[PDB]
């Protein structure tokens, strides 16, 4: 299943949406991503793409970068994968 | 229209799984060097462009350092990704 946050994100181009629009990225994770330069959702998309959409490596990178737990990183990965299938 | 037809073709549609050589400025020589470094599809180079927050200087220098792109090649590749993002991201 998916959250409404996921469905809202995968429904449209992301433009300049902030990193907190990504499913799984709440205020805590969002703060830590911004601190490390990932202030917009597209920058995280960038990392997803540099990693060739690899689920294991992206979710691990997210954990190491902002401390995402497994549910959060699952949610974030899934919303980026579905967005790419629709728009990339 | 001062852009190449190859630019226009790239920016006209989602890139899907297009190879890196579909990008403006990326001929066969640059494309091979990019592929050897793991940048085999255009979307991987898009990824680097986005990780660099679409900064022209950073991206064009990364391209130079990674495949030896000259100024014109790196400008064309940057401009093609910038316009693609304006259309589809």
């Amino acid at each position: 299943t998916t959250s409404q946050k996921h469905r809202d994100f995968v429904a449209e181009p992301m433009g300049e949406k902030p990193v907190g629009s990504l499913a799984g990225i709440g205020e805590v994770l969002g703060k830590k991503l911004e601190e490390r330069g990932f202030d917009k959702a597209y920058v995280v998309l960038g990392q997803f793409l540099v990693l060739k959409k690899d689920e294991d490596l992206f979710r691990e990178w997210l954990k190491d970068t902002c401390g995402a737990n497994a549910k959060q990183s699952r949610d974030c990965f899934g919303c980026l994968r579905e967005w790419c299938d629709a728009f990339l």
